[PDB]
């Protein structure tokens, strides 16, 4: 389990995320577990399901312990529930260690497991504050670091239903996985991997919004979300600008809504008419920022259709949010992303696995200096619910 032993430890399907192999219990049960930086629970399918043929069998693990407490996790479009416990956990293609970690055994779920996902669980890599049922349930990566000498850092190379590969390096940075500059942006608060967007450009034109609109009500880096997701005012601005550039094509509404493909004749897709998008992230130095630039190849995603082998067909992978900006697989695929928990920051470098345009490339570039501008962070109104709960830690 060197960094060479962790290179190419991820796999996935397109638009259904990336998974890593983990062994739970003794004797080991090997399971394919989705890597999810936008959540904080380790949870694994643990009863029969029509879309699963393997799951975690608690009864076959001699080292399993029941915490005698349930957890229930509702999402916008489904849910899971289960029994908490602890078991022994290792990553065959990751560090050479075993840890005792919390595991939610998923006993029931709705619209969580889909047809041909090929993962049987979720590895929440975010921080304790967002773990269910409360932040006292220690997340997997926190247990890894407290129990071993593994450095407090991990990095993801996610390479661009269709197969996809990648690398999760645990406790390090592998220079083979990126070229050129590694740029860091501060983690704003340790809950999600929350960051601050100071500027957005579409083919060099500034959206000119109050910078707080970009981060309303947060901006996060989330490997468990497919799209780039944008607060509604920002989404409208961006689509208006993207439509302007590509105006030689008049797409149906449903395309802009992510509901419909649009096609061209095989090999003739007019990429040059779709703009690059640059997101400027707050730099470590107080005046500075740096930009990540994504190609339209990143935000226009291919689906090989069924009455269409003659055609190249695409889905628009930028969608509206009412919960902030989410930089999902659409952003991360271009990049080597370093989650530097130890130093409270997130690095970006251009990935060595590159989905590149004939003329242009996805880029990581700085610094850019701002005499002033602003605090671009948004302060989420504090509920009485969140104010009262004690955090004796
Ligand atoms: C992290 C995870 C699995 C959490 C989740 C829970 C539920 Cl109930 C439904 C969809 C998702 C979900 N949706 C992704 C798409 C997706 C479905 S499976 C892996 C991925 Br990435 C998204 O909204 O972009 N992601
Ligand atoms: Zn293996
Ligand atoms: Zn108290
Ligand atoms: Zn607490």
């Amino acid at each position: 389990g060197s960094f060479v032993e962790m290179v190419d430890n991820l796999r996935g399907k397109s638009g259904q995320g990336y998974y890593v192999e983990m062994t739970v219990g003794s004797p080991p049960q090997t399971l394919n577990i989705l890597v999810d930086t936008g959540s904080s629970n380790f949870a694994v399918g643990a009863a029969p399901h029509p879309f699963l043929h393997r799951y975690y069998q608690r009864q076959l693990s001699s080292t399993y312990r029941d915490l005698r407490k349930g957890v229930y996790v509702p999402y916008t479009q489904g849910k899971w529930e289960g029994e908490l416990g602890t078991d022994l956990v290792s990553i065959p293609h990751g560090p050479n260690v075993t840890v005792r970690a919390n595991i939610a055994a998923i006993t029931e779920s709705d619209k969580f497991f889909i047809n041909g996902s090929n993962w049987e669980g979720i590895l929440g890599l975010a921080y304790a504050e967002i773990a269910r049922p409360d932040d006292s349930l220690e997340p997997f990566f926190d247990s890894l670091v407290k129990q071993t000498h593994v450095p407090n850092l991990f990095s993801l190379q996610l390479c661009g239903l269709a197969s996809v590969g990648g690398s999760m390096i645990i406790g390090g940075i592998d220079h083979s996985l990126y070229t050129g500059s590694l740029w860091y942006t501060p983690i704003r608060r340790e809950w999600y991997y929350e960051v601050i967007i100071v500027r957005v450009e579409i083919n060099g034109q500034d959206l000119k919004m109050d910078c707080k609109e970009y981060n309303y009500d947060k901006s996060i880096v989330d490997s468990g979300t497919t799209n780039l997701r944008l607060p509604k005012k920002v989404f409208e601005a961006a689509v208006k600008s993207i439509k302007a550039a590509s105006s030689t094509e008049k797409f149906p509404d449903g395309f802009w809504l992510g509901e419909q493909l649009v096609c061209w004749q095989a090999g003739t897709t007019p990429w040059n008419i779709f703009p690059v998008i640059s997101l400027y992230l707050m730099g470590e130095v107080t005046n500075q920022s740096f930009r990540i630039t994504i190609l339209p190849q990143q935000y226009l995603r291919p689906v090989e259709d069924v009455a269409t082998s003659q055609d190249d067909c695409y889905k628009f992978a930028i969608s509206q949010s009412s919960t902030g900006t989410v930089m999902g697989a659409v952003i991360m695929e271009g990049f080597y992303v370093v989650f530097d928990r130890a130093r409270k920051r997130i690095g970006f470098a251009v990935s060595a696995c590159h989905v590149h345009d004939e003329f242009r490339t996805a880029a990581v570039e700085g610094p850019f200096v701002t005499l002033d501008m602003e605090d671009c962070g948004y302060n989420i109104p504090q509920t009485d619910e969140s104010r009262s709960h004690h955090h004796h830690h």
